[PDB]
């Protein structure tokens, strides 16, 4: 069975630790990943099944927003992401979180 | 349970008195400092969740009085989980382990 | 001859879903992720031109359908001079050499 | 007896550069630190005796304001810095600037 | 004599273009590519006066076929003074001297 | 006594401009190149006060001439307070001793 | 359940690289790591069931020798390793091999 | 008072068993591994000093029945000075403060 | 099914030769030129297990003419298990890709 | 008043550590510096008035020769040493140990 | 074709003069320096293969009025296979093209 | 005309003297610690031939007469090749600059 990732992306860093903290909360994903790339947008980055995956964006969405000051920019969820990615872009696994599959 | 408490200002000299005053106002340790673009920094603290309460609103009052910046963002996660601490920031290091 | 596209997005989770699109759509390699500040993102994929045709289009639809996506540019070039890839991040990674 | 920090935080570097440069020939404190946060904003940093730090602080705002394109951003002093804040802040003396206290 | 020529974009795709278009009209080598925020990017081109101002014209108006490109500022130095080699990211790299 | 000179641009092209002007005009040495990001850069040169005077007005002329140049500020300081040289980026370098 | 470490250390880079293949293709251990400690010495780690790590170091000393210019220096294997270890020592799974397991 | 307890084999396998063997016997915590050239680490524990006692007894006693390689030096410093910590690798790390 | 071949000597020129002769010899690929220290550094190999064998054989000859050469160890593996790749610098190196 | 340096060089790591612990406890000396250069030796190098620096030196030496395995290889005491030496070989002070002097 | 030239030595005041006097003897690049371990240290030349032959006998010559010096083995290879340009350190770097 | 001089020691405390009795002896500049294993090291000065001539002799002699010196070898070169410098770490720093 295949391993979904997704993200939310958010403007200010205390948003997207809330994001992070609600979707390990709420479903059965593990954060690998927190992404920066300017401008105040930050991205934190889960792995799970593709049904646990949609239950922890849901719920990090929802706590982002009634954080103080909270932002948030772009989400998505990808099901079956391809085998190529994970050797590219930062959404792979890393030893620190192996506890957590 | 250890809390974290964080404050975003926009601008450093607004961040470097938001962790002083974090850091006087109650037991807590300042553990992290992010920059993350667009002139927003984050100060970052760990301690009991009454005591990171009692920081970060020392904290805003301080940090909103400073010459220039502003206090943009601010939360408290009373019992972050721990996959959190291997990705984020907010972990303690050991330069700062003196000060629990 | 191997083509170079690319999809420039303001936001990450849009870049790495026409990531996934492009390698999906055509026999294209993602090879690169660039990075120039200010929420710009690209993403670099090559291959046989018509190839690398197919999977831009789709992923600049699928870009766009993120929530929260916005596709900033996005080029083609059918037969990249040798020199561009000394100097440019669109050359081919071993990581995914195994991908061609 | 406490080392007061001081801080004067521009948009564009000659301007910090001369915010730094006054700062040191106003009064006796150590410019220990330059941080560059983006997006334009750099911030210099001195250590001394709080009243030291205090004439310093207002000869660097006025020198730097008078810089071709000069912008002064934030000025902030803290006047008894807890111990905690150099493990983490770059508000820290160095080696190389030992020499200047 | 080596001439210097750049081409500063907002964008990414557009510099990789404009980077294609310089080194496809004239003899000149890219020899490098500098990021300085606010989506700002520049490619460096070295070569003869009279080949380097052919390729910095070819850059222009082929930045200007892709989508969300916009070319912000161009210059050429003819006879660049050497303490500059030195400081500013314009000198030949050993990956592209099989270029000249 | 060592002067210190700085123009700061919009843009890296301009940059250039500005330094060559500056080395070419007067008697002085590049040391270095600044970036901070917003697209704000700075060349710094060294020299006698008079010389890096002459130099400055030299490269704010030229620069402002570049296509899609932007002179955003500029400063001589003419007897730089030791303290400085150990921490901001306006020290001489061994790659351009050579010019002094 | 414990996973045990197996360790072969060698005077020579070929010898170590075999000693690596032979354990890995004797019994079910994951290759984990490659030490230098310099002057010649090399060590590979391997991690797995106590017993699939006798018989692999077991076949990896064996298959060493045979290299021309073979030289095993030092074997050892620790059924139980203390948690600690792997956070200083690097006897501890990468993410790359985790795969293997 | 914090001890510091060193066993130095011939060999990285030995230097694991004296690890191993360490933490084992005794309440002390592993936190550092030292090569030095020669064939010749050393692993490093602290703890109060009858702990350390204990652990360097059973850490020599263990790596010297190691196939191969020996034990070459061991100390134990009951009180050991501030300043040591700051130059040499005898401190605790993050990683291994949980053990403590 | 990729070969790999070692030739390890005593001595940096020797090694050089090692690995000339390799390549030349056969139909293989030099990937990889390993440090251990003592003077011994080994020079790897990846391609058909013949190709390799004869690749082998001509570099030891030719090492062992280099004035001072020394050959301290030489192997062959045939089919390298999968997880050797990712732990010992025996893979394929994009800037050799060129040659397989 | 000059600064002097003085050094002991062991053969083995523990011993250099113990040379180290007596200098520091022997004289108002600061422990500045920890240099290897291959094949077991290792240099500790203290700063401080040129008395006490030879105080400290005959301290560590008695002390690394009572470490079990312990073997001292080279010392010496540079009472007045020339301002170049600092800028090019490891022996200069270090913010971390500026708390010591 | 670009023949290889290679001489180790024993000791670092050694190399050095075998450096200098196989570029004062020869039309030759100097183009590295490789530290081995064992005290023995490899000095790379680049040029004509009758010149690297020429450049090879003074660099062994003086070595030998070095107190202290040895040379421990010499190598030259008249036509290095291209691949080993890229895993092993005898290519031309840009701070010595000046010398070509 | 700068020449060089190299004290090579095995061990350390006795390199640090060689350069002190070097600085202090004659007018020439530390330039340079270079490492090679093994416990040998290497210190450089730059400067006039006779002043160099007589800051080795001096250094020399004072390393020999340290607690357990031993000198492995010395050398001058007065007229050191220019791509030396490109190459080896015989080239004067800025850190040191100061003392020309
Ligand atoms: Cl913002
Ligand atoms: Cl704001
Ligand atoms: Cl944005
Ligand atoms: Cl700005
Ligand atoms: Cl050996
Ligand atoms: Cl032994
Ligand atoms: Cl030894
Ligand atoms: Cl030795």
């Amino acid at each position: 069975m295949p391993i979904a990732v997704g993200m939310i992306e958010t403007r200010g860093f205390p948003a997207v630790v809330e994001a992070a903290d609600a979707m390990v909360k709420a479903a059965r994903v593990t954060l690998v990943g927190y992404e920066k790339i300017g401008s105040g947008r930050v991205t934190v980055i889960v792995r799970g099944d593709v049904s646990e995956v949609q239950a922890s964006v849901a719920a990090g969405v929802d706590s982002a927003k009634r954080v103080n000051g909270g932002e948030v920019l772009s989400t998505h969820i990808i099901a079956r992401p391809h085998e190529n990615l994970e050797y590219v872009l930062p959404i792979r696994y890393t030893e620190a979180v192996e506890q957590f599959r």
